[PDB]
């Protein structure tokens, strides 16, 4: 890799060619984008991070991580972020939707699960899948999976000149982690995995555990808010779900669920039901966003939706000029090849029935007896991986950081991943998604000691 200063540090930038198909290492070639923050003291090696998603930029994440990086880590390591194949500055990038495509979906309430509703959703999905194929071609799509990201990571390891990888992965980056650890266990110097994906999970039960996570994070937010003056959800948290629906349900025409009655905003779109829900989920990633959620709900009481709409844009990565980055498109494409999709309609119908009972705050109206298949049921290329217990016997001990009320990747997922990895579990007591290098000096101390010394947290460590 030929390094260069960048387009906010002593940062250097570069590209790395990898083959699209690793069985045709002479065919089409991809170019991964890399950022690098040189160590300030005696260099142990590169610390390579990944933010998750999938579809999130590792470069963009390294720029943030740089700001909150402990002094000793920055002394001993190059901080290095990368954009996986198909993502952000890597070429070719995955694109399916235009900016107008995305807005048009987000304008719909997306709540009608009658037969006509389901047919409408599955029509938009097929058009989407066709837009992916038409812009990217089937070959590139078949090789954007984690199994091949793992192989690029070893190419990155080698190109940075490290003998063994030192790696920090968050959320989906956790799956990159275990995949690398299974194909190159003898190349792992150290590995921290924060907010765990358990690759042995049933996809439906995982989704349901996730729904339960956000309802539980919802209950936690609401109970917090109920101690505060003028809580928009009321002072009795046992009634918060109902109050919340009294605020968001009017965004949907009661005589016709396909009709949005959006809250007024200074932005021309207004606030649809689906954006209202998306902004809520966004805020339940972190108590840092609870104030914004509360503001958003308070605006709804006055039939306004500006803050909830901005939260949804943060989630959707739509900037203030209406441009989207490609994380949404990349997210879907990569998720579709990482595991076999659910194709049994009856299982998708029963999941919906259960999800409404488990996460009522996200649920509009009642169970209809029908539900749509997910985008992946229509994917034109087959999965390049599949649910299995992680098996990496020779693997160095690793740290799994799991938060007790993580809504996105629940606590028990981290416990399971640690077990399969036979590494250390470090618990954070909180309601948020991930925590490493985000303020908590305790967590950062443990992680700093592991990264430099190799010392793992004691069994039962809490922070």
């Amino acid at each position: 890799v030929e390094w260069t200063p960048c387009r906010p540090g002593g940062a250097l930038c570069g590209k790395l060619a990898v083959p699209v198909d690793y069985d045709r290492p002479d065919g089409d070639v991809a170019a991964l984008a890399l950022i690098r923050f040189p160590a300030t003291g005696d260099k142990i090696g590169s610390l390579v991070i990944n933010p998750g998603g999938p579809g999130e930029s590792g470069i963009e994440a390294a720029l943030g991580v740089f700001q909150t990086l402990p002094k000793r880590v920055h002394e001993r390591f190059d901080l290095v972020g990368f954009d996986p194949r198909g993502v952000a500055s890597s070429r070719p990038a995955i694109w399916c939707n235009s900016d107008a495509d995305n807005d048009r979906l987000r304008a719909e309430p997306q709540v009608d699960y009658s037969r006509e509703g389901v047919a409408h959703i599955e029509n938009e999905t097929k058009q989407f899948v066709g837009r992916c194929v038409d812009k990217m071609g089937k070959n590139f799509l078949a090789h954007v999976g984690t199994v091949n990201v793992a192989k690029d990571l070893d190419a990155i390891r080698a190109a940075l000149g490290d003998d063994k990888l030192t790696y920090l992965g968050y959320s989906y980056g956790t799956r990159i982690g275990s995949a690398y650890a299974e194909e190159f266990p003898q190349r792992v110097r150290a590995m921290i995995l924060d907010g765990a994906v358990d690759p042995n999970a049933d996809p439906i039960e995982a989704e349901l555990r996730q729904a339960k996570g956000f309802q539980d994070a919802f209950n936690n937010y609401a109970a917090d808010c109920a101690k505060n003056a003028g809580c928009p959800l009321g002072a009795d948290p046992a009634k918060a779900v109902e109050v919340y629906h009294s605020l968001v349900d009017p965004l949907v025409d009661p005589d016709n669920p396909r009709i949005s009655r959006p809250a007024r905003t200074k932005d021309p779109r207004g606030l649809s039901y689906s954006d209202a829900i998306v902004g809520t989920i966004m805020a339940l990633y972190s108590p840092n966003l609870w104030q914004h959620l509360t503001d958003g709900l308070s605006e709804l009481v006055d039939n306004r939706g500006d803050t909830l709409l901005a939260l949804a844009d943060m989630y959707m990565r739509r900037d203030s000029h209406g441009r989207y980055n490609n994380s949404g498109d990349a997210r879907v494409a990569i998720n579709c090849v990482d595991q076999p999709p659910v194709t049994d309609r009856d299982k998708v119908i029963d999941e919906d029935r259960r999800a409404r009972e488990i996460a009522p705050f996200m649920s509009y109206g009642k169970f209809t007896g029908d539900a749509p298949l997910g985008t992946c049921a229509f994917w034109p290329v087959p999965p390049t991986s599949q649910p299995h217990a992680v098996s990496a016997p020779g693997l160095v001990p690793t740290v799994v950081v799991s938060t007790t009320h993580d809504p996105a990747t629940p606590y028990k997922a981290g416990v399971d991943l640690a077990n399969q990895l036979r590494g250390s579990l470090l618990t954070f007591d909180g309601t948020q998604h991930t925590v490493v290098f985000q303020g908590d000096s305790c967590i950062d101390e443990y992680v700093t000691a592991y990264l430099i010394g190799g010392t793992t947290p004691p069994s039962g460590a809490k922070c």
